[PDB]
């Protein structure tokens, strides 16, 4: 058994190895990656997401989202209150005014004490989930616009032909901003690319352990656990690791800088926060090995849980006893 530790492995693809994502894929799987359930993967030397960032202040984000918190520092809920849209342009000066910006510190362990210590007194606004990409048209190489599709997978894996398209989203983010602990849609895989600005921090329960977690959620809100049987899909608790200690959760964590990719695996759970303005894109994606969890995953049917246009197939190939009761609960 490769990595055993279930420790987060950092990758440097040279360029011949960064020329197929699949392969690359299934190769770090092979050293164990995905049984951190996050890897960090540092580009070639000689790659580029694009040639600069220069011409990004009019991308609009219609509904930015103020991340109000409720409960303790360690523990806490956020919800999301929707604000007026704003220009990206508009959204950085927000993000370094004296009221958003990034706190004096140390270094990144003195942020994150400052994070979990004082989150839950700020309400940051996060420009988050908003269609699009930010790679030039010519990146050949893990341009995550020109990714293979779910849908496609599905059909190679199953002989199914489905309805649906899946394409990136961006984020952009400021001190504070905050994703709350969550697998993805349909267990799936997902790939983020920090495409500019500082840093954002990481925090991963292996897949193995991911039951442990959701034992722990249950205990600690117990009147979203009540609401909804997969409440995490909600995307609204937050855990600290103080707290995630003191339960005995295994987890890891990290730090993404621009310029860099992370891949979520399969039922690896995550949640993290940003340290100043940034720019992240990400997209979901499948392969064979994620099939068997999507037949697995757990499903939100409380109605909270937002479902995008394409998860009806997902649910209803690898899930049809489900897709009734899901389907009328949304
Ligand atoms: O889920 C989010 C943002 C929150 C989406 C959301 C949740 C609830 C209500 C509105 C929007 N973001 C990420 C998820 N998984 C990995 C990384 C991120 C990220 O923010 O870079
Ligand atoms: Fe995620
Ligand atoms: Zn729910």
């Amino acid at each position: 058994a490769q990595n055993p530790n279930c420790n987060i492995m950092i990758f440097h693809p040279t360029k011949e190895e960064f020329n197929d994502f699949d392969k690359y894929i299934a190769y770090m799987e092979s050293q164990g990656a995905h049984r951190a359930g996050l890897a960090k993967i540092i580009p070639p030397k000689e790659w580029k997401a694009r040639e600069t960032y220069d011409n990004i202040s009019e991308i609009l984000i219609a509904t930015p989202l103020q991340q109000v918190a409720s409960g303790r520092a360690g523990v806490f809920t956020q919800y999301h209150k929707k604000k007026k849209a704003m220009t990206v342009g508009e959204y950085r000066h927000l993000a370094n005014s004296k009221k958003y910006q990034t706190p004096p510190h140390q270094n990144f362990e003195d942020l994150e004490r400052k994070y979990w210590k004082n989150r839950i007194y700020n309400s940051p606004i996060y420009g988050a989930d908003i269609s699009g990409s930010l790679f030039d048209e010519n990146t050949k190489q893990w341009n995550l616009g020109h990714l293979g599709t779910i849908q496609d997978l599905l059909e190679k894996e199953c002989g199914v032909v489905i309805e649906g398209v899946n394409t990136p989203y961006l984020y952009f983010g400021m001190w504070k901003t905050t994703f709350a602990w969550h697998t993805e849609d349909m267990d799936l895989y997902s790939i983020n690319y920090l495409h500019l600005g500082e840093p954002k921090t990481w925090y991963v329960v292996p897949p193995e352990h991911g039951q442990r977690l959701e034992r722990l959620a249950r205990e600690l809100f117990p009147g979203s656990s009540r609401g909804c049987g997969a409440f995490l899909r909600h995307k609204v608790a937050l855990i600290s690791p103080t707290v995630l200690k003191e339960n005995g959760i295994p987890f890891n964590r990290i730090t993404q800088e621009a310029g860099e990719f992370m891949v979520t695996f399969p039922y690896g759970y995550h949640a993290g926060f940003n340290h100043g303005f940034n720019c992240a894109e990400a997209i979901n994606f499948a392969t064979p090995r994620w099939i068997d969890y999507g037949k697995m995953a757990s499903q939100c049917s409380c109605g909270e849980a937002r479902v995008t246009f394409s998860m009806d197939a997902f649910v209803r190939i690898l899930q049809p006893e489900r897709y009734d009761l899901w389907k009328r609960g949304q």
